[PDB]
């Protein structure tokens, strides 16, 4: 089971059409027709997904093509089944074709989910590194510049993470991710202020300790986002 509203919404229609068709001459052709409809509009959504993706693009395209083939096989098998409903052999061919189709679909979706997660994680690593550079700055000018860079990454990460957050079906996961994201945002300001406090008083041990501690909180928050995002 993969939990994502996009996955569930793309899956639902096709799977229900197919399941119904597998569970039952004029009307059989109708069911087959519905399955073909579901198949083709799912195919639309799929090639769109393939286009939009920035990670694992080629693979997604291939997976879409594979869905196209299994869809054709399924159509043929299902019409030949429709023409002769009580045929056990034709039924068997149809059902095998159906399993093959759903499997292809499933592969496509799992691949896609993986692409999304990988985008998010890429952003997270980039932001983590930018904040580490904030932590390690040695004067007010370079601190300001590293924070400038961090901001530019942070805005990319924020939409991606929010999008992901919107996809999670389980509200426990959803809200957990919201808290990790809030914590990251909060700790970025605290990191900046702590680094400022250290630069202003490098003599005082408390400041270096607090800066270090905050950066640890940042790392926890980031880990928390990636964890909650992978359900």
């Amino acid at each position: 089971e993969i939990r994502t509203l996009t996955v569930e919404r793309l899956l639902e229609p096709l799977v229900t059409q197919v399941t119904t068709l597998v569970n039952t001459s004029k009307k059989a052709h109708v069911l087959a027709a519905s399955v073909e409809q579901a198949t083709q509009n799912f195919l639309e959504k799929g090639e769109q997904i393939a286009k939009e993706s920035q990670d694992l693009k080629e693979e997604l395209v291939a997976a879409v093509e594979d869905v196209r083939k299994q869809g054709e096989t399924m159509r043929i098998a299902s019409s030949e089944f429709a023409d002769d409903p009580c045929s056990s052999v034709k039924r068997g061919t149809m059902v095998r074709a159906a399993r093959a189709l759903l499997s292809a679909v499933t592969r496509l979706l799992i691949l896609a989910d993986m692409a999304d997660v990988m985008r998010l994680l890429s952003h997270l690593k980039i932001v983590e590194e930018a904040l580490e550079a904030v932590k390690n700055a040695t004067n007010e000018q370079d601190l300001a510049n590293r924070f400038k860079e961090f901001g530019k990454e942070m805005v990319k990460l924020n939409y991606v993470a929010a999008r992901r957050q919107q996809e999670l079906k389980d509200p426990h996961c959803r809200d957990e991710m919201a808290a990790a994201r809030g914590a990251l945002k909060k700790n970025a300001t605290m990191l900046y202020t702590a680094s400022q406090a250290f630069l202003r008083h490098p003599d005082v041990a408390a400041t270096r300790a607090n800066r270090d501690y905050v950066f640890k909180q940042v790392q926890e928050a980031i880990a928390g986002i990636s964890s909650a995002a992978q359900a």
